[PDB]
């Protein structure tokens, strides 16, 4: 079993019409195959682009492949990689990934804290009835209050300034936070801002002194005998102790991440759904029959009815597949001598999972250019099914997403409770939104206006 070396890719030439640069090494695979590596300096970077080998990586070995690459921006953005997503393995991540998993134990109520939420977002939609709007900020509120509440179990009020500070060094940390290593190879697409990490430093000291005011107020506010959000989780942690990997740094650069997380990845399936849902009146048209016909108006949708709203359940998987929040994941590190498939793997090796690639397998997955719902259901459109083994939105083994469970139930019940108040059509000028998208730590959609209207159905 003596290993091979891995294919080595000298230059990434401009080639036309190739995109974002997960669809470009996506479209290298056909000469380069599926698995190949790039080298910058001293470092080794491997990108693979096959569910077989990708499951490798995550799943068999996932731990040998757990690592975190070291990235100036991303260090900027963890306080020298705390938190989870981006600490190196270790026993730091490994005790805070744990305690924030735990912590989702606490709430099983979640879909009430959710449903709450979407009620107020709902209630401050329908004052826009009849007007084209961009829908960002109301979602963006729902789901901040959400993950507060999950957090310190406190909600901000409609109007509440800080919202607005939130939104804005959200937008600004994203904007300038790169974790793309290979972009200066291929330069027509490193788009950032002019003074970009200086303009990074900046949003991160904003979002920094906020938590950190958040956190030092909480101290007078915890007691060891109410364990009920992630903070409380977090500080017992530390008391009963360990005790080192509890700094007030560590739990502030944690709390940044689910706090973060928790909003971003959800709004921009929120919207790219619903930019989708105006791209396919179809599909849209089939949405409003299934819910008119399973839950009604008599009440607002609730968890349970993911059972009988199949066709929103196989829209979200759909969205999830062909725009995925994580196009290249976060970025792998082998944390020792490994390898995948025939191919040996050094120590330190950065390994890049191409989930595009992946999402748009032409064997795995039947047209997968185009948005189709359906092919996560049956031929009646009776059961939902998995057509493809080659699907993996919130990734697998041990770096795997820890949020899936809050993320689904939030995109159901925003959608759902969406769908049952509100036609959602293109504005009265024509403009469609753009679905090319902008890969930057999250695949974010472009800003885009929808006429929202209270069904009439919805009369009463
Ligand atoms: C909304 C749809 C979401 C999708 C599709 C998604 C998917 C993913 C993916 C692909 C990864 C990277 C896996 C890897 O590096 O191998 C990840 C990591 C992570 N996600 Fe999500 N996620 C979503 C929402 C959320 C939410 C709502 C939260 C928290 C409330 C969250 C928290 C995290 C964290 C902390 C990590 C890093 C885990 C680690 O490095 O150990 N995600 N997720
Ligand atoms: C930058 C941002 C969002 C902007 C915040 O102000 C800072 C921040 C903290 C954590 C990051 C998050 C973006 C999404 C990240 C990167 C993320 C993630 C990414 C994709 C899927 N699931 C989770 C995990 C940690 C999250």
């Amino acid at each position: 079993k003596s290993l091979l070396s891995l294919p080595l890719v000298g230059s990434l030439p401009f080639l036309p019409r190739h995109g974002h640069m997960h669809n470009y090494f996506f479209k290298l695979q056909k000469k380069y195959g599926p698995i190949y590596s790039v080298r910058m300096g001293t470092k080794t970077t491997v990108i693979v682009g096959h569910h077989q080998l990708a499951k490798e990586v995550l799943i068999k070995k996932g731990k040998d492949f757990s690592g975190r690459p070291q990235m100036a921006t991303l260090d900027i953005a963890s306080n020298n990689r705390k938190g989870i997503a981006f600490a190196d393995s270790g026993a730091h991540w490994q005790l805070h990934r744990r305690l924030a998993m735990a912590t989702f134990a606490l709430f099983k109520k979640l879909e009430k804290i959710i449903c709450q939420e979407i009620s107020t977002l709902c209630d401050m939609l329908a004052t826009h009835n009849g007007q084209s709007i961009d829908i960002s900020f109301p979602v963006f509120v729902a789901v901040t209050n959400v993950i507060s509440l999950i957090c310190f179990n406190t909600s901000y009020k409609n109007g509440d300034p800080e919202l607005n500070v939130i939104q804005n060094y959200n937008e600004g940390i994203i904007d300038n936070l790169s974790k793309d290593s290979l972009v200066d190879l291929v330069p027509w697409l490193k788009i950032f801002p002019n003074k970009t990490l200086e303009k990074l430093k900046s949003h991160v000291k904003i979002r920094n002194d906020l938590l950190n005011k958040i956190l030092e107020n909480y101290k007078e506010k915890f007691r060891s005998d109410s364990i009920t959000n992630m903070l409380d989780t977090l500080m017992q942690a530390k008391m009963n102790s360990d005790s080192e990997l509890l700094s007030d740094n560590h739990i502030l650069t944690t709390i940044g991440d689910i706090f973060g997380a928790g909003v971003e990845t959800t709004t921009s399936v929120v919207k790219w759904t619903l930019a989708f849902l105006l791209h396919n009146p179809q599909v849209k048209k089939k949405l409003y029959e299934e819910i008119d016909q399973n839950v009604g108006f008599s009440r607002t949708p609730t968890i349970s009815d993911r059972n009988r709203l199949l066709l929103l359940e196989a829209t979200i998987r759909e969205v999830l597949r062909l725009r995925p929040v994580a196009p290249m994941l976060i970025p792998h590190k082998a944390n020792v001598d490994s390898s995948i498939g025939e191919f040996a793997v050094d120590k330190g090796t950065e390994v890049i999972i191409n989930l595009w690639a992946l999402h748009h397998n032409e064997k795995e997955w039947h047209q997968p250019d185009q948005f189709m719902p359906e092919r996560f259901l049956n031929p009646a459109g009776t059961q939902l099914i998995s057509p493809s083994v080659s699907y993996l939105p919130f990734g697998a083994g041990p770096r795997s997403c820890i949020g899936e469970i809050l993320a689904r139930q939030e995109l159901f019940l925003i959608m759902a409770w969406l769908l049952q108040r509100f036609d959602l059509e293109v504005p009265d000028d024509g403009q469609l939104p753009s679905l090319e998208g902008i890969p930057k730590v999250v695949f974010l959609i472009d800003s885009f206006k929808v006429k929202i209207k209270v069904r009439q159905a919805w009369r009463e």
